[PDB]
This record gives C-alpha cells, structure tokens and sequence, in this order.
C-alpha cells in the first residue's frame, strides 16, 4: 500500500490542493524558463533517483526507483523504469557525489507507488507521464495514480482527502515542521 509522509504544516490541506499549489510554485519548464536539466543519481542517464529544481523558484522534486533515460536510442527521449516514490518540497541538495539527492525542506512524499513502465511504451508510459507532468505544471498524471492507490486501500479516500484524513486511514504520517 501507498505510504505518505507530510510535514505537519500541511495536515489540514487536501492532497489535490497541496499538489496544485506546489505545481504553481514550481512553474512550467516550457512556457517560461547552459540549461537546468536536473540530474540522475548515479547518472548520467539512469539511476535510483532523478531530481529536478525549478528554474523559476526553489521548488524541487525527487523521483525514486529504478529510472532510465533513452536519450537518442530507440525509443528516443523516454523516461522509463520503476517509479517507487515522489518527494516534493523546496531546495534541492546533494547529488551523486554525496550519498544522494535530498530536499532541504521536504514537504510531502508518496512512496510505494508501484509504477512500472517498460521501455516499449516509450513516452506513453505512465512513469514518463508522471515525471514529465511534474515539471510542466500538470500533476494530473501523478494525482491519478495516487487516487487509485488510495481507493485500493479504502474507496472513501481520494486526492480530495486531507492529509489528516489519510493519517486516520493508516497510510500517511506527519513529520515535524521544517
């Protein structure tokens, strides 16, 4: 089952509102900005983490699992593999040469996502869509996966539940405010 960690600052917020405010704070890598590419750990093009900071703000996210980028190989420009976790917050630190990426202010994380996208699906894979959406101001793909994992625990839950309601259902725990 999905596991959620949230700063106690967000206990009374809904998941959907948190994600919408985070996304607006991150911005969109396209309609506004050499080059802030993000990074894989260990990298250069695969790793157990892919981390990206916004060019417009201090917002950042870290995707965790077993992730691969095809570059020009067939199918080109595809992020694929296992996506176990998404951590969201402010101010990326660390890297491959440091024991891994971390967030200075980790706000919310979603773990045991159980997403697995094989290379054959290319850019149509769910992993690709989740991660790309997070940098382009549209977390709807992530929200859709979270909502389905929550409903598999209890059909009354949804991305419109508050973090406190999710803690009552056993899948989320609060952490000290940063």
């Amino acid at each position: 089952s999905i596991s959620i960690s949230y700063s106690t600052t967000y206990s009374g917020w809904t998941v959907a509102d948190y994600l919408a405010d985070w996304s607006a704070y991150f911005g969109d890598v396209n309609h506004a900005p050499g080059s802030n590419t993000g990074g894989f750990n260990p990298g250069p093009f695969d790793g157990s983490q892919y981390a990206l900071k916004s060019t417009a703000s201090d917002a950042a996210f870290i995707a965790g699992g077993d992730l691969h980028y095809t570059l020009f190989s067939n199918p080109s420009h595809t992020l694929w593999g296992k996506l176990d976790s998404i951590a969201l917050g402010d101010t990326l630190t660390g890297g491959a040469s440091s024991g891994g990426y971390a967030l200075d202010s980790q706000e919310v994380s979603f773990s045991n996502l159980g997403l697995d996208s094989p290379i054959a699906q290319g850019r149509d894979g769910t992993v690709h869509k989740v991660v790309y959406g997070l940098m382009s101001g549209d977390s709807s793909a992530l929200q859709g996966q979270i909502d389905a994992l929550l409903k598999a625990v209890d059909p009354s839950l949804s991305i419109n539940s508050t973090f406190d309601q999710l803690a009552a259902a056993g899948v989320a725990h609060a952490t000290p405010a940063a």
